[PDB]
């Protein structure tokens, strides 16, 4: 149907905007602490602690498969990256502190992303 195609165009445009958001958020992690999944070889007890691991590479895979239907779903995954880190790692670690900085700097980006999704009408 034309309606299916129109919905697909909307999803494709959302994916374009979220790719831009993702790039901006990842720039706020210059240490690349959140770039890849936590290694279960190197942290073998991780899944005893963290029930839903997340990282930027895993978000990018879902994104390129157009697997985010709205901004809320994308934000859920970003918040997992930060929240997982702030539970597993203590306050006096480079990891926890990187997550605080990513949260703080990323909030700015997400604030405007919300306005753009609403404005242009992408979901």
């Amino acid at each position: 149907s034309m309606e299916q195609v129109a919905m697909e165009l909307r999803l494709t445009e959302l994916t374009r905007l979220l790719r831009s958001v993702l790039d901006q958020l990842q720039d706020k992690d210059p240490a690349r602490i959140f770039a890849q999944p936590v290694s279960l070889k190197e942290v073998p007890d991780y899944l005893d602690h963290i029930k839903h691991p997340m990282d930027f590479a895993t978000m990018r895979k879902r994104l390129e498969a157009q697997g985010y239907k709205n901004l809320h779903e994308f934000e859920e995954d970003f918040d997992l990256i930060i929240d997982n880190c702030m539970k597993y790692n203590a306050r006096d670690t480079v990891f926890y502190r990187a997550a605080v900085r990513l949260r703080d700097q990323g909030g700015v980006v997400l604030r405007q992303a919300r306005r753009e999704v609403d404005s242009i009408g992408l979901e």
